[PDB]
């Protein structure tokens, strides 16, 4: 269960940095309306 | 270490859920 848990946090880690590259690809698409 | 791990996955859930919301409504305002 441990290691289950590392990988889910790292798994949701990597989804976050994804969103938060969509934001910020959005947000200068925004700036650029 | 186990209930420690499970509150982070709980956080990162959270912020994944805000982040969601947040690439959705950037996406209605621009028209994508």
């Amino acid at each position: 269960r441990m290691k289950q848990l590392e990988d889910k946090v790292e798994e949701l880690l990597k989804k976050n940095y994804h969103l938060e590259n969509e934001v910020a690809r959005l947000k200068k698409l925004v700036g650029e309306r």
